DNA sequence: TACGCAACCGGTTGCGT
DNA sequence: TACGCAACCGGTTGCGT
């Protein structure tokens, strides 16, 4: 159809290509005949034919988890608005956590040929481990670890020990000892990491979880019901809680308020993501929160630069966490004696 | 490259390709020494040139409004679902009710070439009309009119109306004739349109809604907070609250909670989508449930129609609106008068 | 000066033998 | 029998004049 252009321009092809890019000099007269004929015509220059040559797609691939979760579509929507704001155009993959979807999606991205990868798979196992290194040619950065695991990627590392850490201490500091904690999945770094930031503080201070204190969500509200309430379902209960992330802690505070106990008067509970509706939690959340935004912004950043700059070795990028003092969390017994 | 497999394998170009795709006989000896070929290779075959050639990319495009916002969140995660299960690709874009951002992302969309495209811009004035006819030749389903706007295209329709009926007769039905309602912009379809099917409603049964009742939102939290803190903060204040959406409804709830009303019992909430976390809210929300999976799958398979049964004539499928019955209403005034 | 020739990017496919 | 020739898909670009 470039040819039906040129055609009807009465000039070449390679004239009518060099206007829509202003690539090389043109005359007005000759500008002008083109864009006319572009559009008499109607003309949408094929991107697919223009990559075959130039050789990138112009367009990234998001190898992501699962994006409804608010953490997740948080991240993306960041993602998307950079991409959007320098070009680049937008594959959107969720895998959930199984490999077979993962190696499948790895390999329509390849194919399509994704100028680079962006990774959030949450777990990494050996396997998914393995596959990505297959495609080390692609130039990507995973945005989800603790700390690099790989040396064939780019990293961009969120401290959730320290951000697990931070979250303990305020309860500390003020009045907590009784205290319980439901994590994520310890096979994530969000789980795992933020536990044992959590821990730490812990340890520092000579208090002992009891483990019949301690349980697992799934990041999912349901799985904060469940353990808020097999929590205050014992004879003796924590005076605090320490909840794994801003939606399971809103179904923490469901349960709760399902067996009528207070928050935070009869409990306090401190979260972790700091997700855009956390304010209008019931109580308004306290928790820690994790720049999500300059996560995505700064993921893309380090992908750009190994695209065009064609960098080489991996990067690693730190981003902060920091508390956000709500309602949600009340002095505790021990804060006068301190 | 794919040269360089035919030659490891000492076939032609031809061979390697009809191994590649099934697609006419192959001796097995030839097909293992490609199969090899492909492998110690490590080969992709490139989609952009096939794409060149068989003259379809095998992606569809999403160009919608935003993407965190839960109800939002909730169908895009559908529409993927249902694209990787037949082998596309998806493009997310959001013009966030821009069009100049519009026009943009449509045009990169055909520039890439997508076999089909999915609307969801929420408002649609002339000029964003105009637009989308400018690609009639893609193929479309608009998913979020209340009525079929336009001829080009496929609609696929939700009875916001019936909705919003629903919700104003329950309320009804409950006991109460002293009600307010939080709208969401009128300029959509999920705004007006549930509006008006619990305005029918109310007409029906003599109550009229003071004005100083309705307080528009904008879908998010923070509007619900605002509305619901208008409409307490009266001399003379409702019994019932009728709110556009279940995230602006949350936001609606934190407010009640934050002059210390109560719910339901100070004030019954009935909200509107059926979130993924409503069940979560404190109280469990009741709400109209709108069938957000369904919406997604049934948009595909239309798009799916177009692109490959090449249908011509517009289509227009209609999903339904139910009542889910949680805690966030209580019997109102009237309810045993009747 | 301001522009055109023609080869190539990597696949697919209609005819052949 | 099982397979190869070569033209084409729609652009871009190095040399020319
Ligand atoms: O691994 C995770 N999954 C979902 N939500 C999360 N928020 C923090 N970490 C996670
Ligand atoms: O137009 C809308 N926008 C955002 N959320 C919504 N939920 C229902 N309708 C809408």
């Amino acid at each position: 159809t470039i040819k039906d252009v040129a055609k009807r321009a009465n000039v070449s092809t390679t004239t009518v290509s060099h206007v829509i890019n202003k690539t090389r000099f043109v005359a007005e007269e000759t500008r002008n005949a083109v864009w006319a004929a572009i559009k008499e015509l109607h003309y949408s220059p094929s991107a697919v034919a223009r990559s075959l040559k130039v050789n990138h797609t112009k367009s990234i691939g998001l190898l992501a988890t699962s994006s409804e979760a608010a953490y997740f579509a948080e991240i993306i929507e960041a993602v998307e608005k950079n991409c959007f704001q320098k070009g680049y155009t937008l594959i959107l993959g969720n895998a959930w956590n199984n490999l077979e979807k993962q190696r499948a999606y790895l390999s329509m991205m390849a194919q399509k040929r994704v100028d680079g990868l962006l990774v959030m798979c949450s777990e990494y196992p050996e396997p998914l481990l393995a596959m990505l290194e297959e495609y080390r040619h692609i130039p990507m950065v995973v945005m989800d670890w603790g700390e690099a695991k790989a040396d064939f990627t780019d990293a961009v590392i969120d401290n959730a020990f320290e951000g697990g850490y931070m979250a303990g201490r305020y309860l500390i500091e003020r009045g907590h000892r009784e205290i319980g904690v439901i994590p994520g999945p310890l096979e994530r770094n969000t789980g795992a990491g933020r536990l044992a930031g959590f821990m730490k503080a812990m340890e520092e201070a000579m208090i002992k979880v009891p483990e019949s204190w301690i349980v697992q969500g799934d990041f999912e509200p349901e799985s904060g019901y469940r353990a808020m309430q097999q929590i205050l379902s014992q004879p003796h209960r924590p005076t605090a809680v320490f909840c794994g992330g801003d939606i399971m802690a809103m179904g923490a505070l469901c349960a709760a308020d399902e067996m009528g106990l207070r928050v935070p008067q009869d409990v306090s509970l401190i979260g972790y993501d700091n997700v855009r509706n956390a304010r209008y939690f019931t109580p308004a959340l306290t928790t820690i929160h994790q720049p999500k935004d300059s996560l995505g912004e700064t993921a893309f950043n380090m992908l750009l630069d190994r695209i065009v700059n064609k960098r080489e070795e991996p990067q690693s990028i730190e981003v902060h966490p920091r508390l956000i003092e709500r309602r949600s969390v009340a002095d505790g017994p021990f804060r006068d004696y301190r």
